[PDB]
């Protein structure tokens, strides 16, 4: 019964949001852009969405009228626009989409591409990492300036990027013998399986309790220090890892001599693991997803790491 | 019981060969290379292979000993190494893998990365596209020079690249109103769903009838002219497309001014659609996959194209 349009449908979190919307029973539309011409994995992803019952809606960010038409078909718009420097960081292209939603006036709610650190709380961040949050703030201001109802989904580290590698930056796999601990390893971080993030997103987008709210993904058992996370892995494997503590000053040593996109990653890591930006404030149960949606049995990080044994 | 190592397991046809091996009941091992540790889609494909019961084998082409250890674990090695200019064209990297197989001596059968035009019939091909056939030929020679037993799988266009788009080079989707027909559109081409390619591959690799043989994938109902292909699509949509015929000379015009990848593609298309290299010769029923494996209900191009409706 709720009609949903996913923008960024073939993206990392986008494709999960699409499937979650189908499973939740939303009538699900996905935007197929003409520019994805010889990108076979995108094309075939769209084919798989259609087989599961999504509806293809052709549109382009170079064709304002195509965007107006698309969002005229649905009640809710979810954007999963890219926002990682080593991938691509086109958060501002959502501005065109805000303007199309504005012109069409039928959208009952818009979920912009957030799913990360809470932007309005990042005002002190260092560039170039800072650009992520500034751009997402700009999109927020366009949404609110336009009076578009919204939900902002924030709060958790994607497990594949922070959990599966024991938060080592070099890789996505657990380390074999040795691991770096950022500081003392006693800063609480929030970790969430991306499938759960998508499930929460599909459940909130028509939850009246979250209209015009920020929704935090902070599943209580998944608030863990890096050392706790590394110890979960030592338990599963039965092998202690040689741990080396990294003081902040040595984490950041010579950052100015590194490629921009890596500086941005280092900056994001610093806010999460050294400042603890994901756990340094309180949120109430009325604005936290696992409490809003307790039927969702989120995947705990011991189960998540097991798939790597 | 037959133990198969797939090299190139996350590639386009490779990932399908992995699943087809599992579905066939082979004990299926997949080479996980260290170099792909930061590519999230490859990493998560390996997790997904693992969940289906595939066995991860760590190895690196830059580590001759890791390869020898890897091939020693299995009865059959299948290589799906990249060989397309606008993606990646590392056919000759297989030579390091042939070396490892020769040294290890336990390997009963090797399927090199073929899966297309029959290299030994392409002596007259257009440079630079010629490279694909010269490099696979060089790999064949190393194989036979080592006395490694082989099966060469050849002879069909991948449906995604030549049928889903009605053979329009620009795209992977059917055109909306107009289509280019190459020549008179009456040259016969072989089309095959890539999942059927993978299935025939899984079935042939332990088949005595194809030891040391070329296996042709030429499913009779899928031997189609381009006009025949286009008429399938017009019958599905019920809309006639506006057709433009393109003479060979205009198709090849100014090719020497094209980017090298597009030079390659243009050349391959020419041999397929203008010279009919996939159907200019006959093959026997004892060397044709659909005849050897009539249990396989191969997908016809009308069923294939329905996905796009
Ligand atoms: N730990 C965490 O909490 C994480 C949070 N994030 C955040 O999640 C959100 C999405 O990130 P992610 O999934 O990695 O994004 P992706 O890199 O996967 O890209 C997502 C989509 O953005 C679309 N896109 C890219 N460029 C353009 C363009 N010029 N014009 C139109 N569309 C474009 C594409 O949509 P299409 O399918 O139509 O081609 C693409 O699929 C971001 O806000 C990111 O900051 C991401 C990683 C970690
Ligand atoms: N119409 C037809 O008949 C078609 C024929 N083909 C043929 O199919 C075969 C496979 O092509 P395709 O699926 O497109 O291949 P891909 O481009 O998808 O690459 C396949 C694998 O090659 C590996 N690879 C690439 N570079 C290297 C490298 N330096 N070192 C080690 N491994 C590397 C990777 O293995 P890993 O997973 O370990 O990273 C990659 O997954 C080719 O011979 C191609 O000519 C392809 C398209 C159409
Ligand atoms: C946790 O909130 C966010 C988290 C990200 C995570 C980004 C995820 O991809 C991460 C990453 C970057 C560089 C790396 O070398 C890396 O190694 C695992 C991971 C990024 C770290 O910023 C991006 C935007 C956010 O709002
Ligand atoms: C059919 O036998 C082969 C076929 C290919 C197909 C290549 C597949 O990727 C194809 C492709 C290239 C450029 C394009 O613009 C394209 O548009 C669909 C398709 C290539 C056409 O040559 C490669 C090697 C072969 O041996």
């Amino acid at each position: 019964k709720t009609r949903v349009l996913v923008v960024g449908a073939t993206g990392y979190i986008g494709k999960r949001i699409v499937r979650a919307c189908l499973a939740e029973g939303h009538e699900t539309y996905v935007l197929q852009r003409p520019e994805i011409g010889l990108e076979i994995e995108k094309v075939q992803l769209f084919l798989s969405f259609k087989k599961l019952g999504a509806r293809i809606v052709e549109g382009s960010f170079s064709d304002h009228q195509s965007l107006v038409s698309a969002v005229k078909l649905v009640d809710v718009v979810v954007s999963a626009m890219s926002g990682v420097h080593f991938r691509s960081h086109n958060i501002l292209v959502q501005l065109k989409l805000v303007e199309a939603i504005k012109e069409a006036g039928n959208v009952k709610r818009f979920l912009p591409s957030e799913f990360g650190m809470d932007p309005p709380r990042m005002g002190h961040a260092l560039p170039p990492g800072r650009e992520t949050f500034d751009q997402k703030m700009e999109v927020r201001q366009a949404i609110e300036a336009a009076g578009i109802p919204y939900t902002y989904v924030v709060g958790a580290c994607f497990a594949a990027y922070f959990a599966g590698n024991l938060s080592q930056m070099v890789t996505l796999l657990p380390p074999k013998e040795k691991v770096n601990i950022y500081g003392d390893g006693n800063v609480k971080v929030v970790f969430a399986d991306e499938d759960d993030i998508a499930k929460y997103t599909a459940k909130t987008l028509n939850d009246p309790r979250t209209l015009n709210k920020t929704v935090n993904i902070r599943p209580p058992d998944n608030v863990l220090t890096q050392l706790e996370l590394v110890q979960i892995w030592e338990k599963l494997t039965g092998k202690e890892l040689e741990k080396t503590n990294i003081a902040a000053q040595d984490f950041l040593a010579n950052i100015e001599q590194m490629e921009i996109p890596h500086q941005a990653g280092i900056g994001h890591f610093y806010h999460i693991f050294y400042e603890g930006c994901l756990t340094d404030h309180e949120v109430g149960e009325d604005e936290e997803a696992s409490s809003l949606y307790p039927d969702v049995k989120y995947k705990r990080m011991d189960d998540y790491l097991r798939m790597f044994l």
